[PDB]
């Protein structure tokens, strides 16, 4: 859907700031200083669900730039599994989100941030 | 969710690239420039009814700034009016979409671009 590589790129990184604002918000949620409505936590993160899976298409071929690594093209099955291991663990956010308990959220939540976080170790640049 | 104005604007700024880009994205499909695939269709507005309501959430009391015109905030109405005719418009586009028709599509996706432009002409910085 992009007419140049430089569309991807911007594409990428309006997802990921999306993304990161609806997981981030939660934060004073899962550390108990905002209250928990499971209603409100469980639309934010269907929310987080759809965004979660939009970066991913647009790493296509050709659309090196941005922080991304070059080792994202060229070790294309180890980036898959990182992103697929990331959305797993949404999955599993999402269910503790649906089940509406606080104490499963937060250890979700916290599987969620250790999968952004070693995927950007890995292949985001410096 | 906003720690300053600042992150709300760019939160917006984000949410309106991605759905541009969705939205955009379907122009060769309605012009028949691009096969029609009703299920592909059917998914991608499903992200687009998503995205569409995003927008609305970050221009919350305070956060002026960006290419957004004062009078959204003082007249606070009319805007509101504008974009839930946006997402009514919308929903048209989803049961178009979920219809399967191209014909229906084409009309529908002509409303929602009319929509667009209509509150940027009243509401966006030139
Ligand atoms: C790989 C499978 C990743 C996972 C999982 C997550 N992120 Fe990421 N992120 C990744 C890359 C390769 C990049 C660089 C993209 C580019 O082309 O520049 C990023 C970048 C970000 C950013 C900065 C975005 C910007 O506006 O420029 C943020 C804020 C970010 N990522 C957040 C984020 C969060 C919150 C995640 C888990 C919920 C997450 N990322 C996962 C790669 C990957
Ligand atoms: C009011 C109810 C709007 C509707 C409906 C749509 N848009 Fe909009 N748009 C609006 C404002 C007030 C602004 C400025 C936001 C800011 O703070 O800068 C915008 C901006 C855009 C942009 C530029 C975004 C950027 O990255 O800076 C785009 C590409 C855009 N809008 C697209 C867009 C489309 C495709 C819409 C219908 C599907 C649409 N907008 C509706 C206000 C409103
Ligand atoms: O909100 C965020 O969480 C992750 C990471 O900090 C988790 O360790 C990230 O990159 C964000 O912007
Ligand atoms: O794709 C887009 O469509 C609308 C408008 O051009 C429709 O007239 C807009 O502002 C976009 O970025």
């Amino acid at each position: 859907q992009f007419a140049k590589p430089e569309d991807a790129v911007k594409y990428r990184q309006s997802a990921l700031t999306l993304m990161a604002s609806h997981f981030g918000r939660m934060t004073p949620v899962v550390k108990g200083q905002a209250p928990y409505d499971a209603a409100q936590i469980k639309a934010n993160v269907e929310v987080l669900k759809t965004l979660s899976a939009l970066p991913w298409a647009a790493f296509g071929p050709g659309t090196e730039g941005g922080d991304a690594r070059p080792e994202i093209w060229s070790d294309a099955a180890s980036f898959k599994q990182k992103q697929q291991a990331f959305q797993d663990n949404i999955v599993k956010l999402s269910a503790a989100a649906d089940a509406g308990d606080l104490d499963k959220l937060r250890a979700a939540f916290g599987d969620v941030g250790a999968s952004c976080k070693a995927c950007h170790d890995a292949y985001r640049k410096k």
